[PDB]
């Protein structure tokens, strides 16, 4: 049993054409978990997740503030206490529109990588 | 894209010998998922999951207040912010020793059922 504070895990901060002002923590990864991963992820004001999609679902939970979700023909803002399911295939990215950092938990399978 | 507040989904208030003073709802169920699914389990005061096993792992994020986790041979107890890995077939239970309500997000294959 592994218990452990999230915010003490190194992030890796994420600079890519479609990432930026986001800093991704892996809490139970590839070599702990025999079926899926858990990663936490922080997004700076301004912060970008461009849309993309991939052959895997994403549950996610969001954790702080108000997260800005893209999809195929349009974009929802929720917030802290919204979960969401992404289907395997299905066009999703996210944005910070707000001032503060926003917070979302985000599992994946384990096909799906780390 | 299922997005939704977690609070809006029908509670199961779990009232037994083992299982007392819990309400769960599940957020990704197993009509929604095909991998893993996704729980809210909120403990009142003095709530109790008493120890126990089972052939599938647990991934946990706490989500708020102070949560006592049961192992084999001792407890320790984790504050929201906090996430637990319970590997398959180790024993473990949970305790809410505080005098607020806890919450924390219980994920499991969907071999483990809801
Ligand atoms: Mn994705
Ligand atoms: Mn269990």
């Amino acid at each position: 049993m592994i218990l452990k504070r999230a915010y003490d895990v190194t992030p890796q901060k994420i600079s890519t054409d479609k990432v930026r002002g986001v800093r991704k923590r892996v809490l139970i990864g590839l070599k702990d978990a025999p079926n899926f991963v858990m990663r936490l992820f922080t997004v700076e004001p301004g912060g970008l997740i461009d849309r993309h999609s991939h052959p895997w679902e994403h549950e996610i939970f969001v954790l702080k503030g108000k997260l800005t979700v893209l999809k195929e023909q349009g974009e929802e803002t929720v917030e802290e206490g919204f979960y969401i399911f992404v289907e395997p295939n299905e066009i999703h990215g996210f944005r910070n529109d707000t001032d503060s950092e926003v917070e979302f938990l985000c599992l994946i399978p384990k096909e799906g990588g780390e």
